[PDB]
Protein backbone atom coordinates (compact mmCIF):
# COMPACT_ATOMS: atom_id res chain seq x y z
CA UNK A 1 0.00 0.00 0.00
CA UNK A 2 0.77 3.90 -0.83
CA UNK A 3 2.57 6.12 2.31
CA UNK A 4 -0.07 9.03 2.87
CA UNK A 5 1.30 12.13 1.30
CA UNK A 6 0.62 15.12 2.35
CA UNK A 7 -1.95 15.71 -0.67
CA UNK A 8 -3.32 12.78 0.88
CA UNK A 9 -3.53 14.38 4.16
CA UNK A 10 -5.43 17.28 3.49
CA UNK A 11 -8.40 14.42 1.66
CA UNK A 12 -8.19 12.57 5.11
CA UNK A 13 -9.30 15.76 7.00
CA UNK A 14 -11.97 16.60 4.47
CA UNK A 15 -13.52 12.71 5.15
CA UNK A 16 -13.37 13.02 8.90
CA UNK A 17 -14.52 16.32 8.61
CA UNK A 18 -17.45 14.76 6.74
CA UNK A 19 -17.92 12.29 9.22
CA UNK A 20 -17.77 14.42 12.06
CA UNK A 21 -20.77 16.97 10.42
CA UNK A 22 -23.38 14.07 10.13
CA UNK A 23 -26.57 14.04 11.71
CA UNK A 24 -26.08 10.50 13.08
CA UNK A 25 -21.58 10.78 14.20
CA UNK A 26 -22.71 12.08 17.46
CA UNK A 27 -22.14 9.25 19.53
CA UNK A 28 -18.40 8.56 17.44
CA UNK A 29 -17.48 12.30 18.84
CA UNK A 30 -15.63 11.79 21.46
CA UNK A 31 -14.67 8.93 24.18
CA UNK A 32 -17.43 7.35 24.96
CA UNK A 33 -18.30 8.88 28.88
CA UNK A 34 -18.68 6.12 31.32
CA UNK A 35 -20.99 8.19 33.01
CA UNK A 36 -23.41 7.25 30.59
CA UNK A 37 -22.16 3.41 29.92
CA UNK A 38 -20.52 2.29 32.95
CA UNK A 39 -19.77 -0.72 31.60
CA UNK A 40 -18.67 0.46 28.45
CA UNK A 41 -15.17 0.12 28.58
CA UNK A 42 -15.46 -3.78 30.40
CA UNK A 43 -16.55 -5.01 27.08
CA UNK A 44 -14.69 -2.85 25.16
CA UNK A 45 -11.31 -3.47 24.81
CA UNK A 46 -10.07 -1.53 21.82
CA UNK A 47 -12.38 1.75 22.01
CA UNK A 48 -11.84 4.32 19.48
CA UNK A 49 -13.44 7.88 18.11
CA UNK A 50 -13.44 10.36 15.64
CA UNK A 51 -11.59 13.03 18.29
CA UNK A 52 -8.92 10.39 19.14
CA UNK A 53 -8.99 10.00 14.87
CA UNK A 54 -9.02 13.64 14.62
CA UNK A 55 -5.61 13.75 16.74
CA UNK A 56 -3.93 11.31 15.35
CA UNK A 57 -4.57 12.47 11.86
CA UNK A 58 -3.41 15.70 12.74
CA UNK A 59 -0.50 14.56 14.38
CA UNK A 60 0.25 12.59 11.14
CA UNK A 61 0.00 8.92 13.14
CA UNK A 62 -1.19 6.96 9.92
CA UNK A 63 1.39 6.31 7.11
CA UNK A 64 -1.00 3.99 5.28
CA UNK A 65 -4.80 4.52 4.48
CA UNK A 66 -5.22 0.80 5.62
CA UNK A 67 -4.36 2.23 9.30
CA UNK A 68 -6.65 4.70 8.93
CA UNK A 69 -9.33 2.36 8.08
CA UNK A 70 -8.81 -0.07 10.36
CA UNK A 71 -9.27 2.86 13.54
CA UNK A 72 -12.95 3.79 11.73
CA UNK A 73 -13.65 0.36 11.35
CA UNK A 74 -12.86 0.22 15.01
CA UNK A 75 -15.60 3.20 15.56
CA UNK A 76 -18.32 1.26 14.00
CA UNK A 77 -17.25 -2.58 15.13
CA UNK A 78 -16.80 -1.64 18.85
CA UNK A 79 -20.66 0.16 18.47
CA UNK A 80 -22.64 -3.34 17.24
CA UNK A 81 -20.85 -5.05 19.45
CA UNK A 82 -21.96 -3.22 22.49
CA UNK A 83 -25.20 -2.20 21.51
CA UNK A 84 -28.15 -4.75 20.06
CA UNK A 85 -29.13 -4.10 16.32
CA UNK A 86 -32.97 -2.24 17.64
CA UNK A 87 -30.85 0.23 19.44
CA UNK A 88 -30.73 3.64 17.88
CA UNK A 89 -27.18 3.85 19.01
CA UNK A 90 -26.81 0.77 16.37
CA UNK A 91 -28.55 2.24 13.64
CA UNK A 92 -25.42 5.44 13.65
CA UNK A 93 -23.18 2.92 12.31
CA UNK A 94 -25.22 1.17 9.97
CA UNK A 95 -25.88 4.50 8.58
CA UNK A 96 -22.70 6.09 8.91
CA UNK A 97 -21.09 3.41 7.99
CA UNK A 98 -22.01 3.32 4.50
CA UNK A 99 -21.31 7.01 4.43
CA UNK A 100 -17.65 6.35 5.21
CA UNK A 101 -17.75 4.33 2.40
CA UNK A 102 -18.91 6.57 -0.06
CA UNK A 103 -16.50 9.05 1.34
CA UNK A 104 -13.35 6.81 1.37
CA UNK A 105 -14.33 5.37 -2.30
CA UNK A 106 -14.18 9.02 -3.27
CA UNK A 107 -10.68 9.78 -1.99
CA UNK A 108 -9.27 6.73 -4.08
C1 LIG B 1 -25.95 3.34 25.39
N1 LIG B 1 -25.20 3.01 24.19
C2 LIG B 1 -24.17 3.89 23.70
C3 LIG B 1 -23.84 5.08 24.35
C4 LIG B 1 -22.82 5.87 23.81
C5 LIG B 1 -22.36 7.20 24.44
C6 LIG B 1 -22.93 7.63 25.64
C7 LIG B 1 -22.51 8.83 26.22
C8 LIG B 1 -21.51 9.62 25.60
N2 LIG B 1 -20.95 10.80 25.97
C9 LIG B 1 -20.04 11.15 25.07
C10 LIG B 1 -19.98 10.20 24.06
C11 LIG B 1 -20.94 9.21 24.43
C12 LIG B 1 -21.36 7.97 23.83
N3 LIG B 1 -22.21 5.43 22.74
C13 LIG B 1 -22.56 4.29 22.18
S1 LIG B 1 -21.68 3.80 20.70
C14 LIG B 1 -20.16 4.78 20.65
O1 LIG B 1 -22.58 4.05 19.55
O2 LIG B 1 -21.37 2.38 20.76
N4 LIG B 1 -23.51 3.50 22.62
Amino acid sequence: LTPLTEKDYEGLKRVLRSLQAHKMAWPFLEPVDPNDAPDYYGVIKEPMDLATMEERVQRRYYEKLTEFVADMTKIFDNCRYYNPSDSPFYQCAEVLESFFVQKLKGFK
